[PDB]
């Protein structure tokens, strides 16, 4: 072992950072999360330190470094460009067996600054002993990705029931066991991130109250419409705690391979009768269900009717929200939704009943239709038909944001013919925010 | 931040542990691993400790609590059984600035020992401070089943290279670019586990031999509506890798706290759009990755495209990170959806302050979900223009003041009460109107 990691308790110790650029900057807001009595000795400050200084948050000296400043001091950091200057304050430091850390050299001194994942009380710390900074980052960002942001108020409140647990539950394999479902429960963490107080002692006492077998409820999750990348962190921490993923075609395959391998999958590319029941009946044997659904589940997904199901019934539901085909594709081909004056509003339209053309005819629109390939002959002669402008442009966008992705872009009056050019799922986009295109298309 | 962990380099450093039972042992064997120079003072010592001793790895100090014993300790740690005594320790370190850990009383003295996941020279250290430390080993526990074994050796090696990367790679972006394809390189992990040096050094070779780019890069993220974990994944990559992050206020604060700490952050708020696009122009022109943070989606109302044509009439590369925009956030935390069955045909995200003026006609048609961004202080000429072109009296109508974040604030009612509603809150906040409306007494779950 080259290091050992500690966990500093700063609230109030005097700690000393030499320099006053954004180095110093760095490590100076650090310390201040932490809590630290901290005081900055540098021969010059940039300007957030004087604000932080106005705001009584610290202490500036300005001048060489003293060494007289570590006399009560904790932890010492050296944050110069100047390598006499870092040199100085860390001799200063071992002489009086005060931690410190150089920045620009991290075997110089005596502590290494980890990377940091913060979920207080609940903190974890990466370092490689400056060998590898980089590889320290690239695992930091797995580990936020993977922490729940209200991870800590859940840590908090476990806290306060350790009592409660040993009393109820004998073995430590069952008390192991209500913890491992306790820091999974959504509605708690949400409950407690709310400050609703009420549906906190209310999941409380469902979590104590339902057998250790049961954990049923079902989350709607919105997938993004193909790139692995657009799933949401929320969503990618549900599926990994998921019993069962409940998905279909719609849902990439690359999002498919987040899924781990433990989870029972259920295939449901069927009416949607069927696919309630499936989540009720799964639900109901008491096993966390994620319901996978491509793009957004609340935007032509039938998000709204599978929960409908599950109301009737007493099963917790919760939604997280994903990436509509409108967004990604309008990012992926470089086609922005809104432009400047060229669009007041931005309609998502499906293709009994039928559609009001005058209306989708008018100006200052961008027109995003789904579902609408097997319609766009109809779609162009009639937006021509009720006064839309020939030289309109159009786009059609297939598998967006996907490795497949193909757009073709022309005018209105080749819309139909561009059509049988693509095949499912595809959106066809209407409006002048199409002509960008050709500046801003960034991606295959 | 409850605690600050920091890395100890502890090799010829005296550490002083009091205590000689089962806990101390735990504790030494720790400092040892880390090369500390031991004394353990304690009145009994479990046999470990005189293996130990014989070994001449640590020094015994048999007796009661010698305070002079740490006048020269960069570390305490009070490992007895005896309160009374473990507070001697603690009090005496405090006087003395030496940390101090309490190992029976976590929230007494000055530090905590955290769980350890070791792939030396990478380390893992997790703790929740002793509130949950079951939770401390169950994520324990899944950090392992996740870094790999390999891990090690690839940090190993690196270490042994960063001399001739910082040699043979002049600006930092240039050993960034290295890096980053270094420690995602299968092959060179699996030939350095196998010690096939010639496999390590072919790959090598190659690596060092590529061309680097040198282009500042400016990227536009998504970064939601709020809740943080509304980011998307990409979106988390790209803010975890930049070198500055130019964020407006619709940025929420949870999402500002996932940039790398080392990143420099540029504010936006209230500054006009061509003081943003000159400030990405540079930056980027300086060979940095600029990630360009905006709240909801880039292109949905968010002036995206201006900054961006800007950037292609100059030669600098981009690229775009989609987000959860306001209406598909607020809408799921709502319990309001956008479509459902026959209620709506079609979705208008329309902006409500402009110049000439809104279509009113159009906006009015049945069968559909509005969804109004930035229309609070139009919200009364909304209800009598959209009154005036048909749309029913009775129309549902509920407006979203920050979405998805722990202050989200729902109000609702009919299109006559409009314009009273929007005094009920504040920015930033979204108008629906729809039948769709109706669906958030049964489908609410988020709160109120
Ligand atoms: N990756 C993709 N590229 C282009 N269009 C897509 C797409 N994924 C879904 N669509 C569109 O969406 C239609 C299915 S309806 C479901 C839409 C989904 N809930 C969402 O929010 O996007 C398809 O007919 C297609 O037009
Ligand atoms: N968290 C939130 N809750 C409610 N409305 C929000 C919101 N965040 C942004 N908005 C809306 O967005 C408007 C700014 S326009 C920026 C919109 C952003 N690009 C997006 O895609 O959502 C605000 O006036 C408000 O109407
Ligand atoms: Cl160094
Ligand atoms: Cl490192
Ligand atoms: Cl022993």
């Amino acid at each position: 072992m080259d290091h050992l990691p500690i966990f500093c308790q700063l609230r109030d110790r005097d700690c000393l950072i030499v320099g006053g650029g954004d180095v110093a900057e760095r490590k100076a807001r650090l310390l201040l999360e932490a809590g630290a009595r901290l005081t900055v000795n540098a021969l010059t400050f940039i300007p957030q330190f004087t604000v932080w200084a106005n705001e009584g948050m610290l202490t500036l000296v300005e001048g060489p470094f003293d060494e007289t400043l570590l006399d009560s001091c904790w932890l010492a950091i050296a944050a110069t460009d100047d390598d006499t200057v870092n040199q100085r304050v860390s001799d200063a430091a071992e002489s009086r067996r005060i931690f410190c850390n150089v920045v620009d050299a991290p075997k110089a001194a005596s502590f290494i600054m980890p990377s940091i994942i913060d979920r207080s009380p609940l903190m974890v710390a990466v370092s490689a002993g400056g060998t590898s900074p980089v590889l320290a980052r690239l695992l930091r960002e797995k580990l936020e990705s993977l922490l729940p942001q209200h991870l800590g108020q859940v840590a908090r409140y476990a806290g306060q029931l350790r009592a409660r647990v040993k009393k109820q539950f004998a073995t430590m394999g069952e008390r192991r066991r209500f913890w491992e479902k306790f820091f999974v429960n959504d509605r708690l963490a949400q409950s407690l991130a709310n400050a609703d107080e009420k549906a906190v002692n209310a999941t409380t006492e469902r979590l104590f109250s339902e057998p250790l077998d049961h954990r049923g409820e079902v989350v709607l999750v919105g997938a993004g419409p193909g790139d692995a990348g657009l799933l949401t962190l929320k969503g990618l921490q549900q599926i990994q705690q998921a019993d069962i993923v409940v998905y279909d075609r719609l849902v990439s395959d690359d999002i498919m391979n987040l899924v781990r391998a433990d989870a029972d999958r259920v295939f449901v590319g069927v009416p949607q009768e069927e696919i309630n029941q499936i989540l009720l009946r799964e639900a109901q044997k008491g096993k966390r269900v994620v319901r996978l659904k491509g793009g957004d589940p609340f935007i032509f997904g039938r998000g709204g009717e599978e929960l409908e199901t599950l109301c009737h019934a007493g099963i917790p539901f919760s939604v997280v929200p994903g990436i509509t085909a409108a967004s990604g594709c309008s990012a992926y081909s470089g086609i922005p939704l809104t432009h400047r004056d060229y669009a007041q509003s931005v309609r998502l339209v499906t293709g009994g009943g039928e559609l009001d053309w005058e209306n989708l005819a008018a100006e200052k629109q961008t027109l995003v239709f789904y579902m609408g390939l097997n319609q766009a002959a109809t779609i162009q002669e009639k937006l021509i038909a009720f006064g839309m402008q020939a030289d309109m442009p159009v786009a059609l966008v297939e598998n967006g944001t996907s490795v497949k992705q193909r757009v073709v872009h022309g005018v209105l009056t080749q819309l139909g013919e561009l059509a049988q050019q693509v095949e499912s799922p595809a959106l066809i986009i209407v409006g002048r925010v199409v002509a960008l295109r050709d500046k801003l298309n960034w991606f295959s």
